C-alpha cells in the first residue's frame, strides 16, 4: 500500500508558556509548560529533571502530566551554542506524540518562550 | 500561536529495517529519507551497546545532510517499547522524529507501509 502519513488529523498541540528553571548547581531543572491540544482545555505540566550534574543536559522522564507521558533529551550534536532539548510528549490513550524542541538559547534566561510553539502530533501505533 | 511545522512535504522513511546481532550489542538500522523535493538519502545507522543495543540511545550519525540520533523508551512497558529517531537537516534547520514500535521492527523485516513525518523547524543559530 501507499506510504502512510503518521501525522494525525488533529489540531497542532501548542506548548504554552514554556520555561526552564534550573537550580544553582544545575542538578535540578524544572520545566513548566502547558500542552494545549485545542480539542481540550490545556494541561499544565511541571516537568522536573534531576541529575548529579548538568540537569539541563540530562535526559528526563518518564513524567506523567495529565494524559501525557513526557521525556526529554538534550543534544549538543551541533555544538554547545546550538544545544537543544527535545521533549517527547505522548498521550498514551490517544496514541499521539509530539516532539517539542527548544534550543538552549530560547530557554537559557529562564524566560518564557514566546511565541508559544505548536507541533503536529504523530500517530504512534502502540497496542492497547 | 506559532506553528513550528515546515510548509514542505512530509519526509518518508523508506524501507525502515532494524537488524540486531545475536547478543543485541549492535543494531543496524537501514532506511531512506525521502523529502520528495530532492533525491532520497540512503541511511545506515548503527547503534552499539554493551547490552540491549536495541534500547540504546544512538547517534549522532550523519547520513548525507541529516544528523541522526535515536532514543528508545519503555515508558509504556516492554510490549509498547518504541524507538524515536531524531533526523535533523542542519542546513535546512528541519527535523523529523520517525517513531517505530519494537513490534514494527522486531522481525528484522522492512516496515510497510513506509511512514511519512512532517518536518518541524528547529531554530538553531
Amino acid at each position: 500500500p501507499a506510504d502512510k502519513s503518521m501525522m494525525a488529523a488533529v489540531p497542532e498541540w501548542t506548548i504554552t508558556n514554556l520555561k526552564r528553571v534550573c537550580n544553582a548547581g544545575n542538578t535540578s531543572c524544572t520545566w513548566t509548560f502547558g500542552v494545549d491540544t485545542h480539542l481540550a482545555t490545556a494541561t499544565s505540566c511541571t516537568y522536573v529533571v534531576k541529575a548529579n550534574a548538568n540537569a539541563s543536559q540530562a535526559s528526563g522522564g518518564p513524567v506523567t502530566c495529565g494524559p501525557y507521558t513526557i521525556t526529554s533529551s538534550w543534544s549538543g550534536q551541533f555544538g554547545p551554542n546550538n544545544g537543544f532539548t527535545t521533549f517527547a510528549v505522548t498521550d498514551f490513550s490517544k496514541k499521539l506524540i509530539v516532539w517539542p524542541a527548544y534550543t538552549d538559547v530560547q530557554v537559557q534566561a529562564g524566560k518564557v518562550v514566546s511565541p508559544n510553539q505548536s507541533y503536529a502530533p504523530a500517530n504512534l501505533p502502540l497496542e492497547h
